[PDB]
């Protein structure tokens, strides 16, 4: 108390040790997560090219700077698992799940610059995609929102990881759901597969989060919960239809603000709460 | 001064962001490591029972003791990438590598559980071997040693490096060496293919200390590095001749004693230093 009434942040001296395995759910997470591992080098990119140049000049626009903010945002889920989340939970199966999380997410930047690296060949263009951080205005929100739930100190674990899987889970939903657009006009297979891989893992990261959420023994109200979730989505929400909107790509405006806000009613469920909008999801593709 | 003059260690502001890769270098090594993982679920392990049985009793000691010291060793080199190494060094190439070094100790700590597993059914003789740092004398020195060198505050990186690159090569070459000979007995396909991956991951693991080293600016004298390997030196010879002599397994101990002094040799001139000890290598079958 306020830490040490907590079985999953309370110290732990077999923390380095192994075995025995003692929770067995959140072992099984890291299994889930170890027998899907890939590398970038497993996407076939070698068709893309083509599809890339019979593309609009603003579809290969707003795929580029989903691609910018996906490898961007990444570094900040990694960052986030790195100094943080992987260092205050103590149970072991946790830590493996998270140590292999960071790997993961490695991978998955790695794979946005390779499709970056691809299409476009301009290194000034380049740059500004990679610096996306400072160079597009697009991300800002997301990434200082990201950004500030790191810095922030007095912020508990489970407040914490909700914020995340609210990155993971809603600040992605709008472009995840926008490349299995690109895929449903047989657009771009290297994109669209890699985006499979991607979103898997992520939701993934997701489930892993609420289970963590539901192991703690003082979590934060649903009251709460909810203030940050509705927050994340009328951010993600502005960055679809203002900042990046998905008309860009053919996309209705309307029918996306209306996902994301599944997409959160199905993450307060799975949190152990009550829908938000009650609406439904508009998208037989996802 | 203090270290903003290292380039593996100041302020990196781009340490989160993959591209471009920069260190060249460095980065392909974690292209190694990434091009080499492994489960260990691949690892066969039912042809091995039916020649474990047929050890002298002492046989199964030592095995299960090594085992158990691996298993224990690995935690100890994970928390210290975990707290230290991913944490300070500050090169993005550098941090994908500990990111994955990182997942491959937990998979090795996996392993080593299940061949513990496998062999040794009882549960009181499972729990003694997983708790071998509280309770297996022989592992005491080769443990507090490497421990200390998480807890030092005051060491360089550049001297911590070291240090556990003498964990992961010197630490571990004597137990290798035996479960290679017992690849050269014939016996226990899995116990020795398992050893093959982990062996090599483990080079890899020294190599790319090594690498790191040739980076610093400010590396610790050869005096300095000299007298930590030395040390390392008769620690390892101390625990294969006098706490679990490579005698219950039909290995001479002078031998073994000369093999830790050429292992020494070759790391110190991958470290840009001379020999110290200048004896050849006296198996065949490394
Ligand atoms: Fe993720
Ligand atoms: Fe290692
Ligand atoms: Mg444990
Ligand atoms: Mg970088």
């Amino acid at each position: 108390m306020g830490v040490e009434d907590e079985p999953l942040l309370r110290e732990n001296p077999r923390r380095f040790v192994i075995f025995p395995i003692e929770y067995h759910d959140i072992w099984q997470m890291y299994k889930k997560a170890e027998a899907s591992f890939w590398t970038a080098e497993a996407v076939d990119l070698s068709k893309d090219i083509q599809h890339w140049e019979s593309l609009k000049p603003e579809e290969r626009y707003f795929i580029s700077h989903v691609l910018a903010f996906f490898a961007a945002s990444d570094g900040i889920v990694n960052e986030n698992l790195v100094e943080r989340f992987s260092q205050e939970v103590q149970i072991t199966e946790a830590r493996c799940f998270y140590g292999f999380q960071i790997a993961m997410e490695n991978i998955h930047s790695e794979m946005y610059s390779l499709l970056i690296d691809t299409y476009i060949k301009d290194p000034k263009e380049r740059e500004f995609l990679f610096n996306a951080i400072e160079t597009m205005p697009c991300v800002k929100k997301k990434a200082d929102w990201a950004l500030r739930w790191i810095g922030d100190k007095e912020a508990t674990y489970g407040e914490r990881v909700v914020a995340f899987a609210a990155v993971e889970g809603i600040f992605f939903s709008g472009s995840f759901a926008s490349i299995f657009w690109l895929k449903k006009r047989g657009l771009m297979p290297g994109l669209t597969f890699s985006n499979e891989l991607i979103s898997r893992d992520e939701g993934l990261h997701c489930d892993f989060a609420c289970l963590m959420f539901k192991h703690l023994v003082h979590k934060p109200s649903e009251e709460r919960v909810r203030e940050i979730i509705i927050n994340a989505v009328r951010i993600e929400q502005e960055f679809l239809t203002e900042a990046l909107p998905v008309k860009l790509i053919g996309m209705n405006c309307t029918l996306m603000k209306q996902y994301i806000e599944f997409v959160a009613d199905r993450l307060m469920l799975e949190l152990g709460f009550s829908k938000v909008f009650r609406v439904e999801n508009p998208f037989d593709f996802m």
